Formats: structure tokens, C-alpha cells, sequence
């Protein structure tokens, strides 16, 4: 019983975590095999930044611009090549910790690890969604660019995230790594924003169903509600409208249960409409949209508590 | 910026995580060196525990009655003795994984991250603390006993909690790694309850200064308050009574922010006197308690913004 926000074990991605330097620049990189990726803004100096053409900056560079240490062992680059916003440098050494592992895109909704870390040394690991708005609320300081997120299946290390900055508002924002940023974001020091946000619908759902399964039934209802009812009342509320894909993504949980996915929905109408009273659903005071489907599938227990 | 509930990285520990099996039951134990920890009541049958002997019941094993694998690898068991409530299998392979580590025992409103295991395997890590009723609300299922919790300094790991039990609430009860429990338990199946619990003032206070260092500040006020003054508004409220020890712990985090311990106090005081106001503080709209001093000076910014 209990029910935890949690990180997938980060020893399988510890043992890639280097420090790459440009210049007087210092962060993280991902070593698997001969390579290791990176920001390509670690070629930048405060100055290129604010305009920076990346092709001009790095054909400037050769490969030993470029210091990748491994604890306390050098690593030569001997090759250099760009991909989107990351550099991929070919080292010397193959990394023998390298794990079975894949590079995702992941989708928003979607919830991975962070191993938070500076100077290639590991210092931190939390879990995270990817907001609808593309940005993640991670707990990041300053060089802890190229920190990974990551989800774990069996042996295999399904990357997806990697830090390049920090937005405004205090937010974080990445890319995949292919180098492709998630949102509408690009590796320049300029004005740039979050735009705005909505809560994780299908999460919620997935939660009040983690509630049941581990006893909790005070929320629910002899109501139930059509799919187009419930999107009425979600716009008012600044939810993410629920689809027929989401309605079906719950069926493992709703069928564990016995709870109808619609019949859930008209719970959290109700919620949304009325408040919680006082009471609290899981521990919390609020409803919350950072655990998956999955997530709650992984994490409870395969018999419901009655 | 951001803050996160955030777990060491777990992969020192995970090269510590073996499986243990005395006749039908199965559970994790911790390899350092050549010796293995695990819950005494490995040796326990569902019928022993209602009320066990474990002297008499361990008198009748042998070292060939209990079979440890790390990985694919059997290990021989090749001595052992009981303590206080853990088993100490001496096996003939020393583990070449072990980190520089020591044993604590953590004190109550103190953290730590445990890595969640099922049958040797590490599936979770989470933080979790220690509670002043000696329990910890965490997320386990059947087979996570033995699952450790630990802290992390430079390369060195404090064990400080191996999992036993769950209560009928639904919160955790366990040993040091010497084999005392936490709180007044007993490794029996019996009726067993947590005991009343309270709010963990000191970390509440230490959260309103992280709060401050990332740069918020709306639930400051001009008032002061005496400790003892305080402290009658913390007995209507379930929160732990401050002591100057306290006070003096949170000196740097005031030094930091320039605000008082006491002026903070009076803060907290008008918190719970007239609550939040639908306002939120680092994202939660409750009072956070589970992060201590030390977790906030780890995690925050040394620069306070403004
Ligand atoms: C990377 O470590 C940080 C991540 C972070 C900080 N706080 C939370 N998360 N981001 C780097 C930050 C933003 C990026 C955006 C893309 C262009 C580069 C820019 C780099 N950057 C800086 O703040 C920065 C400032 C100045 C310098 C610098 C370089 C040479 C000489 C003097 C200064 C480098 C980075
Ligand atoms: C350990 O894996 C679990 C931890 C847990 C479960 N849910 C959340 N956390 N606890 C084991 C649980 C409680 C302890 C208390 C101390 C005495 C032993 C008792 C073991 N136990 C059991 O539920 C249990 C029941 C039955 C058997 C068993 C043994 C032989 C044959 C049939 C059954 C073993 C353990």
C-alpha cells in the first residue's frame, strides 16, 4: 500500500553521465558506446548566445576544442559532428557500462526520471510529466544542462530528455535526443515563454482510479456522464478534453475496479464542480495529473482493496 | 529553480540488492562485503509469525537452508547469526559492487530515499520521511521487505532503514541495519498500530525558506513572535513543538534570506491561524513537512533571488 511519486533506479544511466567542456563552458553529456551527446550550446560564450549561428560558431571548433572527462579519466574526442541542438562527439573509448537503450520523443502527458546532475557527477533523481505546454517542472540549476530523463522497461534504458534551459517563469525546457526540442523553444538566451498550460485529464483519471484500487471510494457517484457533457465542463476548468483514445487507454483500470470510465468521469465532473470537501484522495488535498495510466498500473497492486 | 521531492541516485545501492529465499518465502537482502542483510522473518512460516520464537526457530536452519542469488549467480551462504531483528548470512563471495558505507540510525523528521525491490530486483526509489510516530509513508507491496533506505555523501552510503512491515493504515515499519526497529514494533503478526503523529515543524519552517530563496515571499508579515508563544499555536495544531535547537539548525537558511527564525514563526503562525487563502507556496497548496534543512540547502540555490 502507499502510493509515490517514483523515480526508475538511475544506476544504468549514472554510469553514462560525463562532463564536456567548451572553452570556459562546463556541462553534462550522455556517454553510450563511442559517443557522447550534448547541448550545442556548450560551444557558446555569453556573448554568441544573445544571436548565435551554431553552423559558423561550431565549424570554429575542432575536436580537441572539446575536453570530455569520464570521473577522472580523460576522453579524447575524435570526431564531431551536429544534430539538431546536440552535439554528438566520437570518443576514443567505448563506454563499457553502456546499457540496452533507445531514444523515445515522448508525448505530453507523459511522465519520465530525471537524474539531476552537475560537473558529470550524478547529484539527483526525481520524476516528471511533460506539460501539455511542453515544459517541465524540474528542479534544475545552472550547469545542469545535458542532465537526461529517462524511463526504464526491463533491462533497456528508453531515453527521452535532455536540459538545455530555463524559462521565465522558472519551468524547464529540452530536447529529445535527436536534438529536437520539445515545444516551441530554440537554444537562444532571448525573450521566450511558456504559453499556457492545462491539467493532464487522462492522469487525473488514471489517480482516482490508483485511489480505488488501493481503497478509496468516497468521490464516486450514481451518475454518470456522455463524453461531450464531460468536455464542457473540462474547458471550464482549463482540462484537456477527454477522447475516445483515453476513455479506452483506462480500460485495464476501469475493468480492476469495476468502475465504468464514464461513470469516473462523472466522479471528477462532480469534483471539479463541487470540490473536495475538506477530504483528501490519496493523501492529496488536490487533484493530481502527473501519474500515467501506466504509472499507476506499475506502481499498485494487481488486487484491488475490496 | 523548481522544487522537487528529490532521491539520491540509487545505483551505488542497486550493486547491493540480492534476493533471499528460506523455504517458500523470498524476499531482498543487502550484499556488502561477504555478508548479507535481511529480515529475520525470512525463516518465518505464515503460521509461525502469529506468534514466533525466532531463537527456536532459527536453531533449526542450517546455512543450506537459506539460498541467496545475485542476478543469475547462486551465492553460498556459508554462516550466520541473527541481530536484533536481521539475519547476517556470511557468503563466500565478497560483493566487488560494495560502496564505502556506514550504518545510522536516522532520527525522526530526518530523510532518506529508499529504492523500492521486488525479489532482489530493483524496481523505485523514492524519498520518504522518517515520521515522529517512527513509520514511513511509503509505496510497498508483498516482497518488498528487505528494500533499503539510504543518504548519499560525496561517495559514501548511510543505510538507515530496511523495510519489515505494513501497519494497518497503510504507512511502513522497519529496522536499522543493526536490526532495531523504529518505533515501538515487533517483527510479529499481530495487532499493531502506528500511534498519533504530528506535523514536522522544523521542516515546515525550512520549506518557507526555500520558498523565500526561489525568490516568494507573500506569506512574510511584520510580526514577531516568542518560541513559547509559538508553541501554543503548534499544540492546536498538531505540529511538533520548536525548540531553540531547532532555531539554531535553521541559522544558515535565515542568514541566507535575512529573515529571522522567530520572524518566520510568526509567519507560520498567521499560516495556521488563517490558512493559505487559496494561495500556493512552491506549487503546494498545503504546508510541506517532509523536507528537511539540509534537503533544502542541497537542492536551493546558495544565491537567494532578490
Ligand atoms: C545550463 O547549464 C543552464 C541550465 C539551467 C540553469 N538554470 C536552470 N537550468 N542553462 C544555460 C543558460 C541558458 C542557455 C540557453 C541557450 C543559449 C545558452 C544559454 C546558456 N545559459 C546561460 O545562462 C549562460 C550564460 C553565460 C554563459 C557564458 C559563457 C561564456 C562566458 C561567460 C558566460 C554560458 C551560459
Ligand atoms: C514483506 O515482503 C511484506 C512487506 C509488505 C507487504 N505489504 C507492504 N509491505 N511484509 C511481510 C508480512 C508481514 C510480516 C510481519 C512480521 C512477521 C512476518 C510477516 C510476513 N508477512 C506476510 O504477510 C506473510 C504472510 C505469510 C507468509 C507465508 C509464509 C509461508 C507460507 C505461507 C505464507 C509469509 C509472509
Amino acid at each position: 500500500s502507499g502510493f509515490r511519486k517514483m523515480a526508475f533506479p538511475s544506476g544504468k544511466v549514472e554510469g553514462c553521465m560525463v562532463q564536456v567542456t567548451c572553452g570556459t563552458t562546463t556541462l553534462n553529456g550522455l556517454w553510450l558506446d563511442d559517443t557522447v551527446y550534448c547541448p550545442r550550446h556548450v560551444i557558446c560564450t555569453a556573448e554568441d548566445m544573445l544571436n548565435p549561428n551554431y553552423e559558423d560558431l561550431l565549424i570554429r571548433k575542432s575536436n580537441h576544442s572539446f575536453l570530455v572527462q569520464a570521473g577522472n579519466v580523460q576522453l579524447r574526442v575524435i570526431g564531431h559532428s551536429m544534430q539538431n541542438c546536440l552535439l554528438r562527439l566520437k570518443v576514443d573509448t567505448s563506454n563499457p557500462k553502456t546499457p540496452k537503450y533507445k531514444f523515445v520523443r515522448i508525448q505530453p502527458g507523459q511522465t519520465f526520471s530525471v537524474l539531476a546532475c552537475y560537473n558529470g557527477s550524478p547529484s539527483g533523481v526525481y520524476q516528471c510529466a511533460m506539460r501539455p505546454n511542453h515544459t517541465i517542472k524540474g528542479s534544475f540549476l545552472n550547469g545542469s544542462c545535458g542532465s537526461v530523463g529517462f524511463n526504464i522497461d526491463y533491462d533497456c534504458v528508453s531515453f527521452c530528455y535532455m536540459h538545455h534551459m530555463e524559462l521565465p517563469t522558472g519551468v524547464h525546457a529540452g530536447t529529445d535526443l535527436e536534438g529536437k526540442f520539445y515545444g516551441p523553444f530554440v537554444d537562444i538566451q532571448t525573450a521566450q515563454a511558456a504559453g499556457t498550460d492545462t491539467t493532464i485529464t487522462l492522469n487525473v483519471l488514471a489517480w482516482l482510479y490508483a485511489a480505488v484500487i488501493n481503497g478509496d471510494r468516497w468521490f464516486l457517484n450514481r451518475f454518470t456522464t456522455t463524453l461531450n457533457d464531460f468536455n464542457l465542463v473540462a474547458m471550464k476548468y482549463n482540462y484537456e478534453p477527454l477522447t475516445q483514445d483515453h476513455v479506452d487507454i483506462l480500460g485495464p483500470l476501469s475493468a480492476q475496479t469495476g468502475i465504468a470510465v464514464l461513470d469516473m468521469c462523472a466522479a471528477l465532473k462532480e469534483l471539479l464542480q463541487n470540490g473536495m470537501n475538506g477530504r483528501t484522495i490519496l493523501g492529496s488535498t488536490i487533484l493530481e495529473d502527473e501519474f500515467t495510466p501506466f504509472d499507476v498500473v506499475r506502481q499498485c497492486s494487481g488486487v484491488t482493496f475490496q
